[PDB]
């Protein structure tokens, strides 16, 4: 995993990709539920390619995917909403606008913060290979904090840091400046805490009305 | 937007607020670090409007900022301060709790817990002084801007450049101390991965205060003391 060089590392993560699901007022929730759940499947699949995760004990695979998955859910949601500007592209059979989500208390609120990342996104011109990037450090650092523990830690940090040196090599090959690469590896990594912020709201919204998904669940479906 | 890195650093340094002091049993607990936040809040509002650039926004996006990001700027100020401490949290000299302590209010030891992550992570990668007022620059600028019309948009601009002098900043102490490029860039992530650790301890954060509860400053409090006459 830590012999990949930066191209191979880009490569290994954009062929890793998961699918785009289809959706199947007061329904709204129930085939966002059922969505997510899907989604939630092929998320796991993703993961056991991010090179590196599947170096962890299964133990330490599924916390992470249990602090981890609503930010990518997140996130992904608003990957697919960034050329679709004030609607969130939840499935390309169910595009919904910020009036769409008023039905809901406590639901358009997220909605913004969904729609201001994937604003965010947008004016920064966002690349593919960044996205994937930015998904991986997501995986692997928002369980970190909250753990042979030494070595797994110390592994996942060796790997955080090669999506570092992998996302500067992108910038730089892409004929940025250092200075420029350095402002915007940190714009990226800031738009990270917005997006834990959300996936926080998120689940206090979710909680708010099975909203996570188990341990044995996410064990089995690793396999 | 002015400054160089040296000057960025050593306003920074310069604003840094005093270290207050608590004013024991575990009843009064929440009494004393209530009285501790609400005292420190005062010295956060004059060292927010001592972070370069801050100034320049307008009062309402400037309490905006505040709002958003004064628990965050607690809890670092917390950490930074219990570095040095293991296993324990230095809320003020007089005030030095360990994880036991934090067992009587329910929901306390969670966060407890993380917090004390937190300040084991600043201590193996070292954190430095003149890092820490980068950080809790960044946290002043990034929190909020997310969440805010023409103005508006001239605001976020100003923000996202003096931002970026930060980050400039941050990659100059980095230079300074000897570290490669590749180093420099790896340093420079962990350093604002943690910030997301630090939103997130913030976010149950306040959900506790709210499972107990004036629970968290009221905008016009907030004004009060940024509209200074
Ligand atoms: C055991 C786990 N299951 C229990 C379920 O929890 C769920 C339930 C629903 C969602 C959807 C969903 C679906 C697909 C997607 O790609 C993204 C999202 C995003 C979002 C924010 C989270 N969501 C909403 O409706 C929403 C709410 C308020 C404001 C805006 C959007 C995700 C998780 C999953
Ligand atoms: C109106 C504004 N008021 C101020 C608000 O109330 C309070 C009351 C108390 C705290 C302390 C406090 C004090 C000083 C510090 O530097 C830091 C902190 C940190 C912390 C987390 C936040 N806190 C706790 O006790 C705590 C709780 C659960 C787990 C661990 C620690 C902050 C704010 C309402």
């Amino acid at each position: 995993a830590l012999s990949l060089t930066a191209d191979q590392m880009v490569s290994a993560l954009l062929d890793a990709e998961p699918p785009i699901l289809y959706s199947e007022e007061a329904s709204m929730m129930g085939l966002l539920t059922n969505l997510a759940d899907r989604e939630l499947v092929h998320m796991i699949n993703w993961a056991k390619r991010v090179p590196g995760f599947v170096d962890l004990t299964l133990h330490d695979q599924v916390h992470l995917l249990e602090s981890a998955w609503l930010e990518i859910l997140m996130i992904g949601l608003v990957w697919r909403s960034m050329e679709h500007p004030g609607k969130l592209l939840f499935a390309p059979n169910l595009l919904l606008d910020r009036n769409q989500g008023k039905s809901v208390e406590g639901m358009v609120e997220i909605f913004d913060m969904l729609l201001a990342t994937s604003s965010r996104f947008r004016m920064m011109n966002l690349q593919g290979e960044e996205f994937v990037c930015l998904k991986s450090i997501i995986l692997l650092n928002s369980g970190v904090y909250t753990f042979k523990s030494l070595e797994e830690k110390d592994h996942i940090h060796r790997v955080l840091d090669k999506i570092t040196d992998t996302l500067i090599h992108l910038m730089a090959k892409a004929g940025l400046t250092l200075q420029q690469q350095h402002q915007r590896l940190a714009q990226l990594l800031l738009i990270l805490s917005h997006i834990r912020h959300m996936s926080n709201k998120g689940m206090e919204h979710l909680y708010s009305m099975n909203v996570v998904p188990s341990y044995d669940l996410l064990l089995e479906m690793l396999d």
